[PDB]
C-alpha cells in the first residue's frame, strides 16, 4: 500500500514480500548478496546508475565483477565479517569511481530476514565541493 523507505525499520520485511518488479521501481540501488557474496538479486535502478546488468551479475560476486578492487577489509571484510556473526549490519559511505569521475555515496548492508541472504542498498549523497589538505613534507 505505502511506498518503500531507505533504511526503514521494516525495509527487509517489505522487500521480502516484494518482487523484482517493484524493486526496480525504487528510487535507489538494491543488491542482494549471498553468504559468499554472490549477486543473488539486482534492481534495475542500480543497474542503470552503475551501468550493470542484473541477469548478467547473477552468480557473480559483488567484489568479483560488480566492483573490481573492492576486495578490502573495509568493504569485503565487513561483508564476510558480519556473515560470521549472523547479522551483517554496516552503514558507511563509499566512493564509486566512474568514467565521468568519482562520486561519494551512501552504503547500507543488512542481513536478510531468512538469514540465507544479505541486502545491500546504495543511495547517492547530496552534491558538495571540497579542497586539498596537503602540507610541506616532514
Ligand atoms: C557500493 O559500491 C558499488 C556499487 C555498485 O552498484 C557498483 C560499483 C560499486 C563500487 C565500485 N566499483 C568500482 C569499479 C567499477 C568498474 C566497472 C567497470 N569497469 C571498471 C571498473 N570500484 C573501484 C568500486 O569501488
Amino acid at each position: 500500500m505505502e511506498h518503500v523507505a531507505f533504511g526503514s525499520e521494516d525495509i527487509e520485511n517489505t522487500l521480502a514480500k516484494m518482487d523484482d518488479g517493484q524493486l526496480d521501481g525504487l528510487a535507489f540501488g538494491a543488491i542482494q548478496l549471498d553468504g559468499d557474496g554472490n549477486i543473488l538479486q539486482y534492481n534495475a535502478a542500480e543497474g542503470d546508475i552503475t551501468g550493470r546488468d542484473p541477469k548478467q551479475v547473477i552468480g557473480k560476486n559483488f567484489f568479483k565483477d560488480v566492483a573490481p578492487g573492492t576486495d578490502s577489509p573495509e568493504f569485503y571484510g565487513k561483508f564476510k565479517e558480519g556473515v560470521a556473526s549472523g547479522n551483517l549490519n554496516t552503514m558507511f559511505e563509499w566512493m564509486i569511481p566512474t568514467s565521468r569521475g568519482p562520486t561519494k555515496v551512501k552504503v547500507h548492508m543488512k542481513k536478510a530476514l531468512s538469514g540465507d541472504s544479505y541486502w545491500v542498498f546504495v543511495k547517492r549523497v547530496k552534491l558538495a565541493a571540497a579542497l586539498e589538505h596537503h602540507h610541506h613534507h616532514h
